[PDB]
């Protein structure tokens, strides 16, 4: 009877945080991107006429496809800026001449992607084990429809969330633990006790089975 949210995972970072879009907001973003494309084709901005302050919400021309996206300026350094593509979750450093003022019409809708921390998962000690963990998790969830549950709200940073396969009901983060690819996190929130204990047992099973990072005990 847990109220799962149907999401699509759109971006995964190197610390196993991830960005997810709501499935029922898919048409909303689709419409926005189509209107933004048409707007900036009809009235293309003048390159170099805009420079941002840190925090500005802008239109940014993605270096990959030369299309315009909604973006938050996170850092400005001379001729370049670091931006977050708020509807998808990826970041890049970019010349400021590829930034323009976002028309107030596109600025009111909340970001269509939200960042979360994968609940109770810690990356392994080895660097190559780290890579494999990120590869394995991306293969599991990237671009896929999954069920998300927020486990803990965190003030000032991404909330803790589990991800579940809609068909098998397998907890993806826990599966990473059971496969011996990541470590289980121990923490004290009583509401997280059951999940903490379960992830601990999964880690233990992977240890006994000598899986992956636990190969040489």
């Amino acid at each position: 009877m847990v109220n799962y949210e149907n999401v699509i995972v759109t971006e995964i970072t190197e610390t196993l945080t991830f960005f997810a879009q709501s499935v029922e907001s898919g048409s909303k973003l689709e419409s926005l991107m189509s209107k933004l494309h048409a707007d900036f084709q009809s009235n293309p901005p003048i390159a170099g006429s805009y420079t941002p302050k840190r925090g500005d919400l802008v239109a940014a021309q993605f270096t990959l496809d030369n299309q315009w996206y909604r973006a938050k300026v996170e850092r400005v350094q001379g001729s370049n800026a670091t931006v977050l593509y708020i509807d998808y979750g990826n970041k890049e450093t970019l010349p400021t001449n590829r930034l323009a003022a976002l028309p107030p019409a596109f600025s009111s809708e909340k970001p269509y992607a939200t960042e979360y921390a994968l609940a109770l998962v810690a990356l392994p000690t080895d660097n190559e084990d780290k890579e494999e963990a990120l590869r394995a998790f991306s293969e599991d969830v990237l671009n896929h429809k999954v069920q998300l549950n927020v486990e803990l709200k965190v003030t000032g940073s991404p909330n803790l969330a589990t991800l579940r396969d809609p068909t098998t009901k397998v907890d993806f983060g826990k599966q990473l633990v059971a496969e011996g690819l990541v470590l289980a996190e121990q923490r004290g929130e009583r509401k997280l006790k059951e999940l903490v204990d379960q992830y601990k047992a999964a880690q233990e099973a992977a240890r006994v089975a000598h899986l992956a990072i636990w190969k040489y005990g």
